[PDB]
């Protein structure tokens, strides 16, 4: 298992991109924490090689897969990365994802560093 | 707009790029689809002034801004361009990119020559 502190850190940072809210009150983690399935949207498992949602990031967290706070930050990544190939630039999906980085990023250096 | 048989050789000669895939069975654009964000990888964007993707080239063939199979050709040669001028020499994403030109100028030859 990992050191009690880092599962700590990760959930922190988690819970901090998770939770985050734009000024209009919006929590944008929301499309995001659940991938719909194969048979809702076939489409996205067709051009995202490697489909990743919140709810896989929390258990990675759990079952101690991620040894740093790198190896969290690259499946954040991937998430919204994998948002913006699926959804065209300027959409309310494509556009939260890239503030869920910041979010991340940022979170990251407080509670971290 | 352009006139139809221009769009449609565009989207076959993007279609064959996108598509392709080496002997084995790994599709040389996926990498290319779709740029990491500022927030994912600011170095990028800090090395290379004209940052493009084949989400964005797609975007430009359904808007009409290429005006002749010329006009594509110079994208997508910036495209591989940038790949190699951000990546090391022999690295995969280089290699790939130096492939996808070929593809590009043959597929333009057999389509529309
Ligand atoms: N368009 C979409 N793109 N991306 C996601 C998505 C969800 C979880 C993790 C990563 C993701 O990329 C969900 C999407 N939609 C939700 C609303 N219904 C249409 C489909
Ligand atoms: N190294 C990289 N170089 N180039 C691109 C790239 C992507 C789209 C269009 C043009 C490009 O040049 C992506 C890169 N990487 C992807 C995997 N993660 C590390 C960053
Ligand atoms: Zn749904
Ligand atoms: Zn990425």
């Amino acid at each position: 298992p990992n050191p009690p502190k880092l599962t700590k850190q990760m959930n922190a940072i988690i819970d901090t991109v998770i939770n985050y809210k734009d000024s209009s009150g919006r929590q944008l983690s929301e499309v995001f924490i659940q991938l719909p399935s194969r048979k809702e949207l076939p489409e996205y498992y067709e051009l995202i090689r490697k489909p990743v949602d919140f709810k896989k990031i929390k258990e990675r967290i759990r079952n101690h897969k991620y040894r740093s706070l790198g190896d969290l930050e690259k499946d954040v990544m991937l998430l919204c990365h994998n948002a913006q190939t699926f959804n065209l630039e300027g959409s309310q999906i494509y556009e939260d994802s890239i503030v869920l980085q910041s979010v991340f990023k940022s979170a990251r250096q407080k509670i971290a560093k």
